[PDB]
């Protein structure tokens, strides 16, 4: 298949639906290449758990681990990675307040090439056991020969955004791996970069992050279709920022209006939701412990009752993953019936101006305060004019080349009465969980 789009394996469901699905253990295997050193970009860490992933044969070669952490907090890291010898460590600079180092990717250079993934989960042993994730794959990029002068770039651009991003940093162990990418050929990528990183963006700069990166991409690579006020978008993540008093403060201003960007030419688009319940995180396979990763705190919540809305239930049949709950974050534009997709994004950033970006200085300036990557399918990039979805995520389509696996079912459901989104800071004593306890914070 042309995507390289996995879930994570899911410890309780049935064969099926995990061949086809990645474990870390699969990533790093010797199978996708004998690993020469790695960087792990990412926001939480368990460094023991981490190097017993890697093969036994591999768990010397160097690793880098890039994270956010400050203070007391870089102090933990550093003591949890001392033992080994091999592991450095990158302190990402955050330098607006309320920031996070939230990009999940793996750098891995082999001695037969080297491999990007960017996916959504921490490495931490309960984010790969009962939730639902995304991976993106990278193919295997050869190295360019000594004395060949020749770009190694992909009509999408990846391998200088790649490089853009970790310009960003201004990290002199990531200068390293920035000339690791210069010397391999990335040209076989289809998909796009969409980064966020901290700052404050004018200019020239201001369509390189952010909501207004995926605006660029889309008006420049997307194409707009008779009716394409009908199709709706669809935003899926696992916390929620704080987005303003009404959906006019960002949601429904420029968040929406990048989202809904098709085409180079110049709103009534349904936007859905989804973000657990209650009741999926009561019975799922974790239980409410699930609701520890989904931390939506009740002082935010109830400052945006109006949000709530829009909230649609999570529902994963196609994958078999309805009571895996989400770590994954994606968005996409499907149309009016849900059979087909304009375009699809799998990221780290969840629904926060942070991670996103909001328009400051009178909507001249984009401020994010957040490290995000995600990678973006455009049916151009593929030759397509739209993908048309997988009706099972794991089945095999009439033609896998047309045909995108969405890990989620479609169309979203619309949270009941009686439903409330899963706000991590508040007690659950009214029915116990899979596992027979309630959730006392
Ligand atoms: O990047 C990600 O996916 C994630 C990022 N944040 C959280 C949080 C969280 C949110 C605000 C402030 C501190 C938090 N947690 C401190 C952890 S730490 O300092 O040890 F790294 C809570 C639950 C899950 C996630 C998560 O999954």
């Amino acid at each position: 298949n042309p995507f390289q789009f996995y879930l994570t394996r899911v410890s309780g469901v049935k064969p099926k639906y995990n061949s086809g699905a990645l474990h870390i253990k699969d990533i790093l295997s010797p199978l996708f290449g004998t690993l020469v050193s790695s960087a792990q970009f990412n926001y939480c860490f368990d460094v023991d758990w981490l190097v017993k992933q890697y093969p036994p044969e591999f768990r010397k070669k160097p690793i880098l681990l890039v994270h956010g952490d400050k203070r007391e907090a870089k102090a933990h890291l550093h003591a949890q990675a001392k033992p080994y010898e091999n592991i450095s460590l990158c302190q990402a600079k955050l330098d607006i307040a309320f920031g996070t180092h939230h990009t999940k990717m793996m750098l891995l250079l082999y001695e037969e090439g080297l491999r990007v993934v960017i996916h959504t989960s921490n490495l931490i042993h309960a984010d790969w056991h009962q939730k639902t994730q995304g991976i993106w794959l990278s193919p295997l990029y050869p190295r360019i020969a000594d004395g060949t002068h020749k770009s190694g770039e992909s009509p999408t651009h990846f391998k200088a955004d790649l490089i853009s991003y970790l310009m960003a940093y201004n990290a002199p162990s990531l200068k390293e791996w920035i000339d690791v990418i210069h010397k391999h050929d990335l040209s076989e990528t289809n998909v796009y970069l969409i980064g966020s990183t901290p700052g404050r963006f004018q200019g020239s700069q201001k369509d390189n992050w952010g909501h207004f990166r995926l605006k660029k991409l889309l008006k420049d690579h997307a194409s707009s279709m008779p009716n394409a006020e009908s199709w709706p978008v669809v935003g899926q993540f696992s916390s929620v920022g704080s987005l303003g008093a009404d959906e006019s403060k960002w949601l429904c201003s420029e968040f929406k209006e990048s989202m809904l960007t098709l085409g180079k030419e110049s709103s009534s688009v349904p936007l859905y939701l989804i973000y657990p319940s209650v009741e999926n995180v009561r019975t799922s396979l974790e239980g409410y412990p699930a609701g520890g990763s989904l931390p939506y705190s009740i002082q935010t919540a109830e400052k945006q009752n109006w949000l709530h809305s829009y909230f649609h239930k999570w529902s994963a049949e196609t994958s078999g993953r309805s009571n895996a709950m989400p770590h994954i974050k994606t968005y996409m534009r499907p149309s009016p019936d849900f059979s087909k997709i304009a375009w699809f994004l799998v990221t780290s950033a969840n629904l926060s101006k942070a991670a996103w970006g909001a328009l400051e200085k009178n909507g001249t300036q984009l401020m994010i305060r957040s490290y995000e990557l995600g990678v973006l399918f455009l049916p151009s990039a593929f030759g397509l004019d739209s993908f048309k979805v997988k009706q099972k995520f794991f089945a095999g389509s009439q033609e896998p080349m047309a045909t995108f696996p969405v890990p989620y079912d479609l169309p979203p459901e619309l949270y009941g009465s009686k439903d409330r989104p899963w706000i991590w800071n508040i007690p659950y004593v009214k029915a116990p969980d899979t596992h027979g306890n309630m959730w006392v914070p």
